[PDB]
């Protein structure tokens, strides 16, 4: 792309009518951060790259061409994104990559407080644009999930849930703070740790299996009608957050599966009426014939959720679902604590207004660098104030614990539409 | 003994706390509702004083070691009405199984106590109202526990926390708080049976634990240990009272086994209401 970005600052091409990530002229889309247009290839790049993360916190790749070799970290508080010097020679200059790198408190173009440079200047409403990309992934098209109608106030009857890849029953807990009453809540689960934090937070109540994959299509039907069937796949191995990735696709690939049979023995059958729901969870740093599988499989479009819009941790997830309501915006009550401060312990100042996880110790005190205490890190996803600290485990095995599990907040905004169906406390 | 001094005329509570460790006599005062004017306290283990920092929300002014507080640091840190202290039990205790001795280490640091006691004593001829409690385990010399009661000019109260809590917790607490012989009452919040301190889907064989069958617990048909906050509800602390940072386990339940039994605490601490103002 270096001859024809030459031919776009001698005003004979558009830079509009060329892909600014590869160069490619199989323009389609227009890149949604930045002036320039966008092909098909890229914009695959772009769904499995951009909300990719290293280790030190920062940005796996660029952000513009979502690849580059050597890449420029940003100064700016708060901010992760990462610049390669390839990009950085066309839009901005030759050289000036290199003399970016001698500028010591260095902002990236995303946080520039000028917000207008020569070949490159940033779009305006890309945060609107961000919101509407996952709605243009149009290319998996899909009928629309089926709305059953409302039952009255009188016939309600308490929920039915099966919930696979259960964890600390962060499920049944949102179920209880949105105060519906639950007939049962069967739930697979193999770590010991989240067993026992589920069995002391919901007090005997939860019946505990074993693998998923000894569930049998008999067990489902033995253990009484279900009216809602909940999950998440593994999460760990899929993230660029486990220095071992040895693979994506194996261990937590296969056990999504198992939630797609036991979501087929849970549906009641065609001509069967009753009300009947799903949820499935993922995250956002996927591959995206991996994500085009799973919308294939469970016969429906993902919705993506990020949890800064309620809680103080930025968490993009994908649900997908049957839930009313599931892609309607979200709101963050007062209860909820959008900056990081609000869920510090007393005597700790955070510079930081969000953790990122899907300058590695967020937190100042006393002049020093410390990781989040776990109450804390219960207090920025939502949990309740000490809800892990049940069992005698070690301080790494509790933050991972509480590491894998859902955003309270977010969860609470979908099971919401549900008190509308089923009855209360 | 000191005479009761009217009511409208009491004022805040001022505290001397050396060996702090947890922070069990402040937290003990609160829920006795005594006006705190200041608690100054010296300790050297930083969880101890971590757990003190949070759940005392700042107010704790935190002191290095006991053998850098000097006269002058007693003098311009204001009068006290109230120093308290426990020497180290753990090298005294029969539990830890490197036992090289128990006059080293131990004795020396209760003679720190003993230094600043005379140092936050009022002269004689201000007869304004001042107290201290000293705490020791039952486990020790008797020469040791001679020389202890020589110095401090006073004959020891043997007291029990299985008496009000699920705990054999037998200590020895030297001093002139009022009241401190009389019985040990037992109010309906303290649980006097193990099975009401246990998390619920655990039952237990014992009744009392004694901590001064290795595993006490029968859950599942398996022997475990007690769960750090269930050893919090044993000794009567508030529920979930130590976790604060991030530390091991080992070293929470060590945390927590050094501590006061705090129903025993509320019950020597509880006159001091006749004396200092109340919330
Ligand atoms: N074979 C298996 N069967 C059931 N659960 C499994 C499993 N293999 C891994 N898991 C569990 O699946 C979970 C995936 S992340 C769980 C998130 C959950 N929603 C929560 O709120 O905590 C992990 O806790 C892991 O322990
Ligand atoms: N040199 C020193 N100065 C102050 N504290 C010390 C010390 N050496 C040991 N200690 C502390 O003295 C404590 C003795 S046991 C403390 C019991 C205390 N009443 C409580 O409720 O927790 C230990 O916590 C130990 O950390
Ligand atoms: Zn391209
Ligand atoms: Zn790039
Ligand atoms: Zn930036």
């Amino acid at each position: 792309r270096e001859r024809l970005v030459y031919e776009v600052r001698q005003k004979c091409r558009n830079i509009e009518d060329i892909c600014i990530s590869c160069g490619s002229l199989n323009v389609t889309l227009e890149h949604p951060l930045f002036v320039g247009g966008m092909c098909q290839n890229c914009k695959n790049c772009f769904l499995e790259c951009a909300y990719q993360y290293d280790d030190d916190g920062y940005q796996s790749y660029c952000t513009i061409c979502c690849g580059g070799r050597e890449v420029l970290m940003c100064g700016n508080n708060n901010c992760c994104r990462c610049f390669c010097v390839e990009c950085v020679d066309l839009l901005v200059g030759p050289g000036a990559a290199q003399a970016a790198i001698k500028e010591d408190p260095w902002n990236c173009y995303m946080c520039g407080h000028k917000g207008t440079y020569g070949l490159l200047r940033r779009r305006e409403d890309w945060p609107s644009r961000l919101q509407m990309f996952f709605a243009n992934n149009h290319d998996q098209e899909f009928d629309p999930p089926k709305v059953y109608p409302p039952v009255p106030a009188e016939k309600r009857k308490p929920i039915r849930v099966l919930s696979l890849f259960d964890g600390i029953a962060t499920g049944l807990l949102v179920l209880k703070d949105l105060g519906i009453q639950v007939d049962r809540y069967i739930a697979s689960e193999v770590c010991e740790d989240s067993i026992t934090v589920g069995m002391v937070r919901h007090q005997g109540k939860i019946m505990y299996v074993g693998d998923v994959r000894s569930v049998t299509q008999k067990h489902i039907q033995e253990w009484g009608p279900f009216d809602l069937v909940i999950g998440g796949s593994p999460c760990n191995d899929l993230s660029i957050v486990n220095p071992a990735r040895k693979g994506l696709y194996e261990g937590t690939g296969r056990l999504f599966f198992e939630f797609y049979r036991l979501l087929h023995d849970a549906r009641p059958k065609e001509g069967d009426d009753r009300p009947f729901f799903w949820l499935f969870e993922n995250v956002v740093a996927m591959g995206v014939s991996d994500k085009r599988d799973i919308s294939r499989f469970l016969e429906s479009n993902p919705v993506m959720i990020d949890a800064k819009e309620v809680s103080a941790a930025h968490r993009a997830r994908y649900f997908w679902g049957n839930l009313p309501g599931m892609n309607r915006p979200l709101a963050s009550t007062v209860n909820d604590k959008l900056e990081l401060q609000e869920c510090l312990e007393h005597g700790r100042i955070a510079k930081f207004s969000k953790v990122r996880t899907i300058q590695h110790f967020p937190v100042f005190m006393n002049e020093k660098e410390d990781i989040l205490w776990c109450t804390e890190m219960e207090r920025v996803f939502g949990f309740p104030v000490h809800y892990t600290d049940v069992s005698n485990m070690s301080r790494l095995a509790r933050q991972r614990l509480l590491g894998r599990s859902w955003s309270v907040p977010v969860i609470r905004h979908l099971f919401a539409p549900l008190k509308e169906y089923f009855a209360c406390v």
